[PDB]
């Protein structure tokens, strides 16, 4: 039976367990916007030790850690010069190009970094100053992104919905809610970015780290990636 | 050990199981913005039969179904005349009053209805026309709501983060992500509103209903409500 709740000691064990479950016990086998995938709806993943966001198995190699670190620096710096930041990676071109349609402005982008940057002052203030706040939610996906739905744009319609942080008894807890997760490939990047970000937040707040929860409305592995996944399982 | 994943046949069984777990096996006992509560972080609740959103046990009476239905009509109609809609309920006054601070405008409100109304056309179009879309997310909590964090306003800083809908094989699946859930009281209302809304969506799309998933970054019961909860358990 499809296991939707996965608790693991570290990011890599969670990553392997999620991918194995999607391959072996999918809830749906579905033809999606970008091809056929196995899918589990509404998976919840808990990582006990969020310092482990750099996975050690070199067979999990579709997101290199050079790329992941370049992406982290691009994101946390809150800039929009993706062409410069990812000039060494030509295959990300369709995700970093200017909008084509005149409908939405040319300043429009879906980069997470500027959105995190805009919210950091108010959210850090709440996180540091309102004891036991439940209100600290970084919004990534925005309703204004819905202008992308009926367009031919290739920009990411944000896969990450929100990241909630809360502190209890000196520890920072994190809940990343994903609208849509490519578990075999991009999740390696998402885990890296979220691991870096939560440590950034914990350090700004002077607190230690609890655990990390990752919910995914669609947790999927494309059929084209099954051989890749099998290559890192066992 | 604290059970964070609860699967139940109907909303009431989920409701009772969640409340029991928070009372008996909290992750945190914490003094919050609005008083001491037992709390479980990042709970996931699955309801197999989402038609069951009106609970039958009359001891679960803090949200009357007259009030819940008035709230539903107020929400789905997308209006802002809360004073008129809830005139028969004086205790909701602090949640429906105009903003006090000149910082945010007088048109500012955090009612869910207008936000659902604004997104319905684009999201229904995606849901009906893009097969197996993963993109249909109603955003409730918005980053612009963060202006409430450092204010003395009593308006709700949205407890509901987002509601994602997706269709696979003729069935509508729903994932409601809550930032913050008062599980003993308001969750009765949230379950009613989400049950009504998902049936509204399924009917607009001409599809049947799958299941309903409810994730809560903070799932809590205030100590002041423990006697009430005990009164409906068993
Ligand atoms: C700003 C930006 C947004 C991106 N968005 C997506 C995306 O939404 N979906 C996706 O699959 N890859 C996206 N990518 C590319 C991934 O980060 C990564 O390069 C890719 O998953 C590697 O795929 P491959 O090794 O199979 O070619 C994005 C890259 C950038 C720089
Ligand atoms: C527009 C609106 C927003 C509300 N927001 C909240 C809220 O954020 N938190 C809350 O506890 N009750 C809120 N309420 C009140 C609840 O819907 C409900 O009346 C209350 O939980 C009943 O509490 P009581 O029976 O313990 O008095 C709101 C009511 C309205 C009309
Ligand atoms: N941070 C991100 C951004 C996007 N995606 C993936 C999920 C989908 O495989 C695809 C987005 O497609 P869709 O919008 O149809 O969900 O990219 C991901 O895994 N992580
Ligand atoms: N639809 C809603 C709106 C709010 N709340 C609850 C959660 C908290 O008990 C409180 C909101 O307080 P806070 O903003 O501190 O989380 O109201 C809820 O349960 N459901």
């Amino acid at each position: 039976n499809t296991m939707k709740y996965i608790k693991a000691a570290d990011f890599q064990s969670a990553f392997k367990a999620v991918n194995r479950e999607i391959l072996e016990n999918p809830q749906f086998v579905t033809d999606s916007r970008i091809g056929r995938c196995n899918e589990i709806g509404s998976m919840t993943v808990v990582v006990d030790t969020p310092s482990s966001f750099k996975m050690t198995d070199p067979r999990i190699n579709r997101i290199s850690y050079e790329y992941a670190e370049d992406f982290w620096k691009f994101m946390i710096s809150g800039g929009t010069d993706a062409k410069e930041a990812f000039k060494a990676y030509p295959n990300v071109a369709k995700f970093i190009s200017k909008p084509k349609s005149d409908a939405l402005p040319a300043n429009f982008n879906t980069f997470y970094g500027p959105r995190i940057a805009a919210q950091l002052p108010a959210l850090l203030k709440e996180l540091k100053e309102k004891p036991n706040s439940r209100r600290v939610v970084f919004q990534i996906l925005e309703s204004s992104d819905q202008a992308l739905l009926d367009s031919d744009e290739t920009l990411e319609y944000p896969c990450t919905d929100s990241v909630t942080y809360y502190i209890r008894d000196g520890k920072l807890y994190t809940h990343c809610h994903m609208r849509s997760q490519n578990c075999a490939v991009v999740m390696q990047l998402d885990f890296y970015l979220q691991g870096k970000l939560l440590h950034y937040i914990a350090n700004e707040c002077g607190v230690e780290v609890g655990d990390y929860t990752h919910t995914m409305v669609s947790a999927h592995v494309f059929e084209r990636d099954f051989d890749y996944v099998k290559g890192f399982l066992d």
